[PDB]
């Protein structure tokens, strides 16, 4: 396979690269770590290393250096299927593990490694999921489903025969076609056990990644095949901070293969704080159809937004603290509304929000952002074409971030870098000795340097 | 119970005291974060916090600001059993959750709740373990188990219905009880299905929570209860760095409940670098054994240690990522051995490293601790009293380790700490920008 091939050449490079690195530039100041950073989450702190992704204050997040433009239709337009205009997700993670934009036939041969892996699942799998009762939220079973499949890693059955660190990424990357394959299997499984009766429909051969993923859900469209190729490309890497790819990251730094990391990951996905932003978006719109018997005017939507910012609260999907400029995320999903949607009343919603809401921001004076995120748009797409159920948008997610993780996962054991293991402090010393810390950016701390 | 009434005025006082804290003394500065600090997985890095336990380089860790030493023997003795000496890791909780140290009764109340909720295992989770492969890895099954029983989460359903932020910490107790009651149960399922012929042996209501482990696995003798009392003390908590103890704060972080972010935890346990040491030690020892027909002499383990570093191998059992003296854990462990089985022969091959070894690892210069942990003791222990399935070590870690954690989380939510949310960086960048960053602790980063 040539993913594989080019990873033989580029990872020993790497590696290379990244000890000397750490020899020459280790002891270099990024920032001062502050008590705030201890009690705050971390909230800036750079920590960590993430090389598939990278959000720009003034553009959003680059997948290795390319903008989601160059990639859907610009200059370096990724491989679609055929007929199709949405970048397939197979040849995005050619770039995000190789740094280099694939050619039709890498992007085919990912796609057949998929649609042959995907008819692999162990039938234990099934059992596994069966055995949980039905009304298990659909992330604890899909998590569990994941970790069921941990029997299969040939990272860990190499690990224990004996193998060198050299070839730690080969296994990560079998891995990673075997559980990539699986994730639609296993979401479908949910899906249509939860909410569609409990009858189960086969993986096509003959169909994409995302598009078996509709297709067994029960969703046969062209324009949901899209949808679905266009959702997986966007929400398929954000950096190695967040919580689900940083708990990744972490269990992969002590060996756990990546069936243990990404349902790890999945745990932390659950989450109400990092896993659910995109249902809050549409309920809320929902809210706002029902509150106004239809699509609001500009001056009621205005007068409601005004009401919400001057209470106290904000607006679901805008106003997020780092970009300056629209998430280019937001903007891709527009395009596909507009396109294929522009009549739905949801939608006409969305569309409203986004001028008026970044003028009440900007009137507003908070937010050196008045524009959207990603989440804004997901779910009114969802909603369109008859997927419903609230609780099974995270597995979406969940599904597509699988695609940045597996790469980060695979990346860094190249990489070799060792495991995560931070210092903790106490409240006790913190009080002790908070008086005799410097304030950071200050004289006394410039002293204390 | 007196845990959840004296929770009830203390969590209330901490959480004024840490938002204080962070108005007050937010911007104060610890130490500079590094490029190093983001390639080299964050090591020495102050960027977490644990009030449950600190571990101290030079002179290893202590709960709550109470040593082992004090706890176990020393002026500051926990609670044990009837009849024993080991102390109760029911007591251990107590004293992680309040900072005080608790009587008896107050430990004979964990103790019931335990036993009670011992009998409240889903029937459903059972299956979920049956329809497992059984020769999928202990740890694996451990996790799945755990990860099953999240559909009974009070914290995941009082969230869904609206709960106030200071409710937090009471789903997170209650939980947590479910779950360390569960823990045992679920543990011995797998160890009676993988390794003793499916038989199934119900939980003692009579036994004290490490006791009813090990009756539970097959073994009802006084010594492997004690055994099992200070094994579950000893593994409880080691601050909030290691990979199994930071993966349950970061999954919490995003309020997923304990079942969620313990079996998280479960899972970084289960990697090689953070759960096998253990087992990788007692085969060591074995094979020395096999090696020189029993024990071997001084010189014979000196030399073999010398030719062993020369040809690029690590002895097991000997340094640690931050600890830089002898692992207190490893005394008690010690204490136990020469008290209970100081002729079993593996044993003597452990002591005698204990003399030869630390002289060994400091000549030869690279380790920066050449004193053992933890992990070199601990399996001669399980292997003497007939604990012999290696896979199965990493679980009795985990359902010790659980006590540490639950109590980290329960906290972290009074406290309502936010979102763990570090920024990445790239490659792309450090090789940007590095040649102009100021070198840490210069001149240049001074005047910046
Ligand atoms: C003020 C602002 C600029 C920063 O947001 P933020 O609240 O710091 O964002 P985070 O999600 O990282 O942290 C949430 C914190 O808000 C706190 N918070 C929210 N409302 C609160 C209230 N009424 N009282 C106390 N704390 C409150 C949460 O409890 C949490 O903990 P903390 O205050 O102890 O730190 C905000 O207007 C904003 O833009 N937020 C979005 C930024 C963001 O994270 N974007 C996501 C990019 S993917
Ligand atoms: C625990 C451990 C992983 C910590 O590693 P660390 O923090 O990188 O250790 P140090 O900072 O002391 O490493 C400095 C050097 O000493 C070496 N070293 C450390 N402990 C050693 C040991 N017990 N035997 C041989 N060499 C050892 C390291 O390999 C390293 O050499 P290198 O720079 O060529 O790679 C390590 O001591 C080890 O491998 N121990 C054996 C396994 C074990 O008992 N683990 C349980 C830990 S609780
Ligand atoms: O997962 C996301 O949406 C991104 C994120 O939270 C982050 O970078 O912190
Ligand atoms: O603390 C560490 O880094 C590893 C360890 O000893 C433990 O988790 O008990």
């Amino acid at each position: 396979m040539k993913l594989k091939e080019r990873l033989a050449e580029l990872i020993p490079q790497w590696r290379a690269e990244v000890a000397e690195i750490r020899k020459k530039y280790g002891n270099r100041k990024t920032m001062d770590c502050t008590i705030g950073h201890a009690y705050g989450g971390m909230r800036g702190l750079k920590a960590l290393v993430c090389d598939t992704s990278e959000v720009f204050p003034d553009e959003g997040v680059k997948f290795r250096g390319y903008t989601i433009p160059e990639l859907r239709e610009g200059p370096h337009k990724l491989p679609t299927a055929e007929g199709g205009f949405e970048p397939l997700p197979e040849g995005l993670w050619y770039l995000l593990l190789t740094g280099e934009l694939p050619t039709e036939e890498d992007v085919k041969e990912i796609s057949a490694e998929f649609t042959k892996r995907m008819q692999n699942v162990p039938q234990y799998v099934f059992d596994v999921l069966r055995a949980m009762p039905v009304d298990t939220h659909p992330m604890t079973m899909f998590a569990a489903g994941i970790l069921a499949m941990q029997r299969e890693s040939v990272f860990a059955k190499r690990y224990e025969e004996g193998m060198r660190r050299e070839e730690h990424w080969e296994a990560m990357l079998e891995d990673s076609l075997n559980m990539l394959a699986a994730l639609p299997v296993i979401a479908a499984y949910i899906y249509r056990r939860k909410y569609k009766g409990d009858t189960h429909i086969a993986p096509d051969p003959n169909l994409d990644w995302s598009a078996n993923l509709a297709h067994m859900m029960g969703f046969d469209d062209f324009e949901v095949y899209e949808l679905f190729r266009l959702y997986m490309f966007l929400h398929s890497d954000h950096e190695g901070g967040n919580v689900s790819a940083h708990t990744n990251l972490l269990v992969n730094s002590a060996y756990s293969d990546i069936y243990r990391s990404f349902s790890a990951a999945m745990n932390g996905l659950a989450g109400p704080l990092h896993g659910l932003a995109n249902q809050e978006v549409l309920r809320w719109i929902q809210m706002l159809y029902k509150k106004f018997g239809g699509v609001p005017t500009k001056e009621q939507l205005e007068r409601f937004a005004w009401d919400t910012l001057n209470s106290g609260q904000v607006i679901p999907g805008y106003g997020h603290a780092v970009l300056r400029v629209t998430d280019p995320r937001y903007v891709a999903q527009r395009d596909f509304a507009l396109k294929h949607l522009p009549d739905d009343e949801l939608f006409k919603i969305v569309s409203l929000c986004y001028e008026v809401i970044p003028e009440v921001l900007k009137k507003h004076g908070k937010a050196k952002n008045p524009w959207p995120n990603v989440d804004a748009h997901s779910g009114v797409l969802l909603w369109h074409y008859g997927i419903r159920e609230y609780d099974f948008y995270t597995v979406l997610f969940g599904v597509s971030r699988a695609l940045g993780c597996t790469a980060q996962a695979i990346l860094v054991r190249g990489y070799m870098l060792p495991i995560e293991r931070p210092k903790s402090i106490t409240t006790r010393w913190v009080k002790e000795v908070a008086e005799s810390l410097p304030v950071a950016g200050s004289k006394l701390a410039a002293a204390l340097e």
